[PDB]
């Protein structure tokens, strides 16, 4: 009597776990006492764009583009008073696999015992 | 009596576990006494844009493409008073397979015990 | 006796798993006195856009395509006055498989023992 | 005497769960005491588009296109006074598979024993 | 008796855990008395972009590219007065396999014992 076994597994599990937290504390104000006195609050912003046949990856594949061509951006530039940001811009960018892949994963375990008893 | 097993297992499950969490904190304000005096509040604000034959991946594949051509982004940029921003802007991208992705799983476990037994 | 067992498992089960949260907190505010005194609030904002023969992906494919060509987005600019913003803005982007892909499982497990006893 | 399974699962079942929770918090204003004078509140918004010949994706196909041509966006820009945004602007895309896709699943098990008992 | 045992286990699973955790803190004001006279607040910023025939990656593949051809980003340049940033900012970026990737797994155990036995 004879056992021919072979679990084969092939496994392809990868993960990202994550514990993500955010806390803006504790702002405490007592007793404030306050005189503000702001005439003529004039703030001036200009912003001027032209462009000109731009252009971008003009040639073969790019497998992942996240870069840009000429662009603007513009965050949090003037905050004139009590501005408060907490926790404001959160950006996550997890990627188990990335644009432009080939995966060929060819699991065929084999087993062709040639027995022969007599 | 033989015994011929094969469990073949072929497993693919990437997957991503999170906790998220914001908590805008505690705010206090006791006893707050205040005067404000802001006449003649004239901001001014002026954003132009001209564009000409712009262009984008006039070229072969481009697998993924986050990234722009030529543009213009405007965000909380000019907060006069007490604005308050708590977790504002969150941006949450999580891809476990990517653009342009070719998939070949082949699982198929071979067994043919070529047995002859006299 | 012999027992040929083959339970072939081709699984492809990828999942993300999210527990999101967001609590604006406490906001307390006792016995606040106040005088706010503020005449002739005029507020300028001037927005000019242009364009002539803009274009994207004048080429082959693009698989996934979340960027742009020249646009603009004006968000949040220009609060003026007690403006709250709570988990104002969530942008949530999950996914599993991406644009452009071919997916070929070929789960074909195969048993074919040739047994001669005699 | 023998006994021959195969009990072939081919099983294709990707999932996403969530638990999505906003809570506007607690806003508690006791004994509030206010003098508000704000005589000649006159903003000025002003928002002009032209547009000459605009394309995209004037060439094979794009897979998936959120992306756009040059447009323009305005979201919670100039509020004035009081402005309370919880949980404004929630943009949830959950996708499992994209466009453009091809999937050929073929899930044909074989079991054919030659057997020859004499 | 013999007995053949192959538990072939050919596992990939790469996969980040992170605890991120952002605190405000405390922030305690008492008995604060103030006078603030600020007349003629009249910042100014001027931002011009003029761009003629940009390009990026006019050439074979980039596998991943972040990096961008030119651009201009602006962000909490000018804040004035009490602005606040707590964990304004946090740009996360976990990638497991980049982009352009050809991955081969082939898990393919193979036992045929060639046994005679007279
Ligand atoms: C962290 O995540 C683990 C499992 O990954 C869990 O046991 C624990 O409760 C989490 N803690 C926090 C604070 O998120
Ligand atoms: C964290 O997630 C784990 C499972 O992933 C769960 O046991 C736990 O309760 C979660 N905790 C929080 C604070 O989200
Ligand atoms: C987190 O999710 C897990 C299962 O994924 C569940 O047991 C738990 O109650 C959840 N907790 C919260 C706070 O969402
Ligand atoms: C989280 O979801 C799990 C199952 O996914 C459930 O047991 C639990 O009650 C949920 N909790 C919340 C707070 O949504
Ligand atoms: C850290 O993560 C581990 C598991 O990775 C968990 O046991 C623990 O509770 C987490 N602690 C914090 C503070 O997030």
């Amino acid at each position: 009597s004879f056992e021919l076994t072979q679990p084969s597994s092939v496994s392809v599990s990868p993960g990202q776990t994550a514990n993500i937290t955010c806390s803006g504390g504790y702002l405490g104000e007592t007793y404030r006492s306050w005189y503000q006195q702001k005439p003529g609050q004039s703030p001036v912003l200009v912003i001027y764009q032209s462009s000109k046949r731009p252009s971008g990856i003009p040639g073969r594949f790019s497998g992942s583009n996240s870069g840009n061509t000429a662009t603007l951006t513009i965050s949090g530039t003037q905050p004139l008073d009590e501005a408060d940001y907490f926790c404001q811009a959160w950006d996550f960018t997890s990627v188990v696999f990335g644009g432009g892949t080939k995966l060929t994963v060819l699991g065929q375990p084999k087993a062709a015992p040639s027995v022969t008893l007599f």
